[PDB]
Order: structure tokens, then sequence, then C-alpha cells
């Protein structure tokens, strides 16, 4: 099965996976001198104040905190979008060390992680139908860089003792997705894909240009979690990330001039 270790990590993974060498994989290099503003992109529109967050859960490549998408009410709009795109989970990519972990890069830069709030389109009714349509999905990516703590996240921290190994799950209510975004939501966008198999083309992707900040002893229990299940050898969850992928016939814009 898939995975991050060497002999079934990404480099393998378009044998079971052949979209993997598709024309429109994730994650890209953004290349800060060849995005072109596109002054017709509007400001984003995140309103997360009505979001109900259900559960934490560790599915063996990451933990996805999950929300209740049963009706309107964490929506992602404007920007480029058509539309309303409503939150289901995010989760994040890491790295064993600071100086890597995160999927995008920016002028070949690697941030320490990166945060995925990832939204599906309403017009598709349900997330298993919009993951089959190119706009089906809108995902909000956020570099984490190491310095200060971020008060919003460590209620995410302190539970990760609980889910420590593959297929544990702990309730996790009324957390609120507003405390890990940056002051600017200026951004890059691109159509791309899903960064983990089965890879589907069906994303826009919306990639915020501030990171936010993170304390070591935060990033450190990332590093704590277990790719593994309980009572399996342990193999720490670090470098859940895959590398940038070519470019090919698309265009990175930029909402900032
Ligand atoms: C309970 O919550 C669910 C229920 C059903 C599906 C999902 N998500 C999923 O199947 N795939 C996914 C999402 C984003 C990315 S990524 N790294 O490109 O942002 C990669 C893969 C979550
Ligand atoms: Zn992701």
């Amino acid at each position: 099965h898939w995975g991050y270790g060497k002999h079934n990590g990404p480099e393998h993974w378009h044998k079971d996976f052949p979209i993997a060498k598709g024309e429109r994989q994730s994650p890209v290099d953004i290349d800060t001198h060849t995005a072109k503003y596109d002054p017709s992109l509007k400001p984003l529109s995140v309103s997360y104040d009505q979001a109900t967050s259900l559960r934490i859960l560790n599915n063996g490549h990451a933990f996805n905190v999950e929300f209740d998408d049963s009706q309107d009410k964490a929506v992602l709009k404007g920007g480029p979008l058509d539309g309303t795109y409503r939150l289901i989970q995010f989760h994040f990519h890491w790295g064993s060390l600071d100086g890597q972990g995160s999927e995008h890069t920016v002028d070949k830069k690697k941030y320490a992680a990166e945060l995925h709030l990832v939204h599906w389109n309403t017009k598709y009714g349900d997330f298993g139908k919009a993951v089959q349509q190119p706009d089906g999905l809108a995902v909000l990516g956020i570099f984490l860089k190491v310095g200060s703590a971020k008060p919003g996240l460590q209620k995410v921290v302190d539970v990760l003792d609980s889910i420590k190994t593959k297929g544990k799950s702990a309730d996790f209510t009324n957390f609120d997705p507003r405390g890990l975004l940056p002051e600017s939501l200026d951004y890059w966008t691109y159509p791309g894909s899903l960064t983990t198999p089965p890879l589907l083309e069906c994303v826009t992707w919306i990639v915020l240009k501030e990171p936010i900040s993170v304390s070591s002893e935060q990033v450190l229990k990332f590093r704590k979690l277990n790719f593994n299940g309980e009572g399996e050898p342990e193999e720490l969850m670090v470098d859940n990330w895959r590398p940038a992928q070519p470019l090919k016939n698309r265009q990175i814009k930029a909402s900032f001039k």
C-alpha cells in the first residue's frame, strides 16, 4: 500500500495511480517572479464563524480534523472560485526537520509544514461526487514556519497523544479554524490535484503568501505521531509530503501586486 517510505513513497505511486504523471498534478513550486498579478481575481471570502468540528482522526498518512458539512456553515467563496465550497476537513504535512515538510514551495523554499483546509463545491451535492469534477474541490494551503507559538493550534497539539497510531480517533468539538489563519489573505492560485492517492485532478489550489508561525515544541509533537497501528513496530509520522511536480501547461496567478 502507498505511503512515504523508500519502497512505497511518491516515486512509486504512479504504478497504482497512473494519473500521478498527469497534466495537472500538485504540489508545485511557486516561482514568484513568473506568477502574474491578475486584477480580475476577487478577495477570498472565508466564513468560518459557524464551523462545527466533530472529530480528529489518525488515518495513517496524516491526522484530519473533521467538520459537520451537512449544512452551509463554514464556507469558502470568492477569490478564483465560482460558487460556494463547504469545509469538510483540515490536515497538515510536515517534516522530520524544520528545513522541510511543506508540499508547495516558494522559489524552491521549503517550509516546516503546510496546512490544507479542504472544501467541496456544493453544486455537486457530496464530496464523493465533487472529487470526480475538475472544479470539485478548493484547498486553502497555509505555510508553517517555526518561531513563536500559534495559540490557536495548541488545542490540536494537546489531543495528539490520544490518536498516536493509525485508526485512532477522538472527539474534537468546538475547534475554531479561524485561529489558524494569518493576517493577510493574499494568495496564489492554480488548477491542480489531490497530493495523495488517488491524486484526482479536481482541486483549485489557493495558497496564502503569509505563513503562520508555530513553535518548535508544537511541531515536535506532530513528529511524535505514528504511521503504524497500535501494537506494530513504531514508525514516526514525519516527512508525509509529496515533492513538487511539473507545472506543464499551467499558469500560477497572484491576487496581489
Ligand atoms: C471524513 O473526512 C473525509 C471524508 C471523505 C474524504 C476525505 N478526503 C479525501 O478523501 N482525500 C483528500 C483530501 C485532500 C487532499 S490534499 N493533501 O491534496 O489537500 C488529499 C486527499 C475526507
Ligand atoms: Zn494535504
